[PDB]
């Protein structure tokens, strides 16, 4: 959105994003922000910007044990 990311989550995985391409997730603060987490995608790749996952996804929650070793 102009001026930021207001909405918690501000995209949702489309596309299978693996934990191979990306290096790291960001957390989305769930207690001020909205009930649900999000896993935000920091891919190697910086075309595009921090891209909101579905965290509930098996293949997310996978993501998150490998993105959070580093």
């Amino acid at each position: 959105s102009d001026g930021g990311a207001q909405d918690c989550c501000l995209k949702y995985s489309q596309r299978k994003i693996p934990a191979k391409v990306v290096r790291s997730y960001r957390k989305q603060e769930p207690s001020l922000g909205c009930s649900i987490p999000a896993i935000l995608f920091l891919p190697r790749k910086r075309s595009q910007a921090e891209l909101c996952a579905d965290p509930k996804e098996l293949w997310v929650q996978q993501l998150m044990q490998h993105l959070d070793k580093t």
